[PDB]
């Protein structure tokens, strides 16, 4: 498909924010861009010098974010000509990953309410409903790869590894997300979009947990014996039991006996006393 094309004078830095295996992001402010075309802020990744490797994961990134549009998958502006660095542009979420805004919020750090946790966990099914209407498999869901903006809007991305020190990957050839992949994952290589609703079972414990790592108190090597022996996470003691019996609809080891992101979705919206409701206008 055809990409939109963004000027790179009309591009301006201000401050560096992190970089991961695909170049650095920058928070920035781009012209011309907004239907009145005065500045406004954006997002964006700078590949310098890329690979034959890069430039093609460049383009499939550039490709995929011009065809999936929804309000709850990271909205993606455009690209620059080529040249050197390689520019992909997108919409500025300015309250960062989901993970750290989850931490920042938790007793380890005011809080986030039963109601407020469901709202963040309800938009996430909403893009994975839409993702599975795509026939898209993720493959990496996790708090670290959704955003958060304003008014508590969640929407899903993918940055990959940190270029920062993490404990989420592991080399079991590619670095993958053992602690949030089901026994057919990690075993088989087996990824479809069952696997991404046990990692969204996954994404709900770190929700109630504010943002811990699964199976903190375990080794690499313990996860992938503990996930192929069938072991589930445990329910936080501040998650209501009809969240974790969602939890635990996710984590059938049988594929097809988990609860399909449709169903969740209905659940969730069915288990707020007073869930938001969503308008256009
Ligand atoms: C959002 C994002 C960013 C960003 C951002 C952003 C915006 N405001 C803030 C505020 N503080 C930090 C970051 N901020 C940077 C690089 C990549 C992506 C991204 O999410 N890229 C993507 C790629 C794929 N592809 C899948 C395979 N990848 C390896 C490459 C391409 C699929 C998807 C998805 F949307 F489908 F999830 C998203």
């Amino acid at each position: 498909t055809y990409v939109q094309h963004i000027k790179r004078r009309d591009i301006v830095l201000k401050r560096e924010l992190g970089e991961g295996a695909f170049g650095k992001v920058f928070l920035a402010e781009c012209y011309n861009l907004s239907p009145t075309k005065d500045k406004m802020l954006v997002a964006v990744k700078a590949l310098k010098d890329p690979t034959l490797a890069a430039r093609k994961d460049f383009q499939r990134e550039a490709e995929l974010l011009t065809n999936l549009q929804h309000e709850h998958i990271v909205k993606f502006y455009g690209v620059c000509g080529d040249g050197d660095p390689l520019i992909m542009v997108f919409e500025y979420m300015k309250h960062g990953d989901l993970n750290k805004f989850l931490r920042a919020h938790g007793p380890d750090a005011g809080e986030l309410g039963l109601s407020q946790m469901l709202h963040i966990a309800s938009q996430i099914a909403s893009g994975m409903v839409y993702l599975a209407s795509q026939h898209f498999v993720h493959r990496d869901l996790a708090t670290r790869n959704c955003l958060v903006g304003a008014n508590l809007l969640v929407k899903i991305g993918d940055f990959g590894m940190s270029r920062v020190y993490s404990t989420d990957y592991y080399r079991l050839h590619t670095m993958l997300p053992i602690r949030w992949m089901p026994p057919e994952s990690i075993m088989y290589r087996k990824f479809t979009t069952e696997s991404d609703v046990w990692s969204f079972g996954v994404i709900l414990w770190e929700i109630f947990t504010y943002g811990k790592q699964p199976w903190f108190q375990l080794s690499n090597t313990e996860v992938i014996e503990c996930i192929t022996q069938g072991r589930v996470l445990e329910r936080p003691r501040v998650c209501p039991k009809e969240v974790y019996d969602v939890m635990l609809g996710c984590w059938q080891r049988e594929p097809q006996q988990r609860l399909n992101i449709k169903e969740i979705y209905k659940i969730l919206h069915a288990l707020g006393k007073a869930t938001p409701i969503y308008l256009d206008i």
